[PDB]
């Protein structure tokens, strides 16, 4: 049948809402009252792939716009870009693998790792207004929990 989606928010173990940074990047600040209007809705899929109990393959589209977390090489690397498609053919069950995250629910927090690039995670900086990004580390100074929000 159609693919399941879920609108949602997102923030960092250290409660940092993600907002955007210019149309294909998004950013970590520090919001509260009326400027949390400025953070980012996702659109969170429930697509094709390996699943446990703890790891549930997502896209992660923002509501209402043909954007979507990718993960490719950039210069040689797994890096964290959004990505334009046709919104006549998204979303979709089987979601492209640059798309799909691994949502790892692990004491109470969660983390989003890149099905493409094992061992890479959705991350923020621990300084406010800098990029959210993927990183090799889940263990470090660089943030790779977050909490989920539930929006009608
Ligand atoms: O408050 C002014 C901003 C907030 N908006 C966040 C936003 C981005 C993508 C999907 C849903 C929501 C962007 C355009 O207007």
């Amino acid at each position: 049948a159609p693919v399941r989606s879920l609108n949602c928010t997102l923030r960092d173990s250290q409660q940092k809402s993600l907002v955007m940074s210019g149309p294909y990047e998004l950013k970590a600040l520090h919001l509260q009252g009326q400027d949390m209007e400025q953070q980012v809705v996702f659109s969170m899929s429930f697509v094709q792939g390996e699943e446990s109990n703890d790891k549930i393959p997502v896209a992660l589209g923002l509501k209402e716009k043909n954007l979507y977390l990718s993960c490719v090489l950039k210069d040689d690397k797994p890096t964290l870009q959004l990505e334009s498609v046709d919104p006549k053919n998204y979303p979709k069950k089987k979601m492209e693998k640059r798309f799909v995250f691994n949502k790892i629910e692990i004491n109470n927090k969660l983390e989003f790792e890149s099905a493409q690039f094992p061992n890479w995670y959705i991350s923020t900086s621990q300084a406010e207004n800098m990029p959210v990004f993927l990183g090799g580390t889940k263990g470090g100074q660089d943030i790779t929990d977050f909490t989920m929000q539930f929006v009608s």
